[PDB]
């Protein structure tokens, strides 16, 4: 039927919008983001 995936950056079974904040950064850093592609909240690269 349907390739179906749970995680913080998914909702029944669709992407949230690319850029959606999924965890606040401690500092001056930059936040994590969906990217509107995979469920995973992904660790920011750049810090």
């Amino acid at each position: 039927e349907f390739e179906c995936e749970s995680g913080p950056c998914c909702r029944n079974c669709k992407f949230l919008k690319e850029g959606t904040i999924c965890k606040r950064a401690r500092g001056d850093d930059m936040d994590d983001y969906c990217n509107g592609k995979t469920c995973d909240c992904p660790r920011n690269p750049h810090k």
